[PDB]
C-alpha cells in the first residue's frame, strides 16, 4: 500500500494533529459542513447549526471532532493492518448512519485542506503524497466493506 518511508511521513504529520486534536477536529468538520451542506443533514445533533459562527461556537462539535480524529489516528498507527478497527466503522456508517462513500472522499479532502491551512509551508509535497495515499487506503478498505453490504447508495 505504502512503503515504510511513506508510513513514516504519515505518522510525522499525525504528530502535528495530536498537538491539538480538538482544534484540528473542529476545523475538519467545519470545512466539511460549509463546503458540502448536505453532510450536515446526516447529523441530527448538528443540523441546527446554520452559521459557521454557531459551528465555531459549538462545544459539542469540537467533542465529535475529537472522537473522529482519535478513531482515524488509531487506524493510521496500524500502518494498513487495520481490519479489526475498520470493519466496525464501516459497518456503523453503512447500516446505522447511512453515509455514502462519497462523503468519505469529501472528509479526506477536508483533512488535506486543514493541514495546509494550519501549517502553511510545513506540509510538504512528500508529506501530502503519503497522507493522501493513507487516506486512499482507508477509503478503499471501507468501500470493500460497503460492497459486501450492498450499500449501493
Ligand atoms: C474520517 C472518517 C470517519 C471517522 C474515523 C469517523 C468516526 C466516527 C466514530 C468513531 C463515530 C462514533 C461511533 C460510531 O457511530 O461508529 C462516528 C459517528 C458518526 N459519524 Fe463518523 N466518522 C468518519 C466519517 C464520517 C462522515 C464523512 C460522516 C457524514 C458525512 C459521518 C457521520 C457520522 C454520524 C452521523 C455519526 C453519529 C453521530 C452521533 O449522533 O453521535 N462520519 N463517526
Amino acid at each position: 500500500g505504502l512503503s515504510d518511508g511513506e508510513w513514516q511521513q504519515v505518522l510525522n504529520v499525525w504528530g502535528k494533529v495530536e498537538a491539538d486534536i480538538a482544534g484540528h477536529g473542529q476545523e475538519v468538520l467545519i470545512r466539511l459542513f460549509t463546503g458540502h451542506p448536505e453532510t450536515l443533514e446526516k447529523f441530527d445533533k448538528f443540523k441546527h447549526l446554520k452559521t459557521e459562527a454557531e459551528m465555531k461556537a459549538s462545544e459539542d462539535l469540537k467533542k465529535h471532532g475529537t472522537v473522529v480524529l482519535t478513531a482515524l489516528g488509531g487506524i493510521l498507527k496500524k500502518k494498513g493492518h487495520h481490519e479489526a478497527e475498520l470493519k466496525p466503522l464501516a459497518q456503523s456508517h453503512a447500516t446505522k448512519h447511512k453515509i455514502p462513500i462519497k462523503y468519505n472522499e469529501f472528509i479526506s479532502d477536508a483533512i488535506i485542506h486543514v493541514l495546509h491551512s494550519k501549517h502553511p509551508g510545513d506540509f510538504g509535497a512528500d508529506a501530502q503524497g503519503a497522507m493522501t495515499k493513507a487516506l486512499e487506503l482507508f477509503r478503499n478498505d471501507i468501500a470493500a466493506k460497503y460492497k459486501e453490504l450492498g450499500f449501493q447508495g
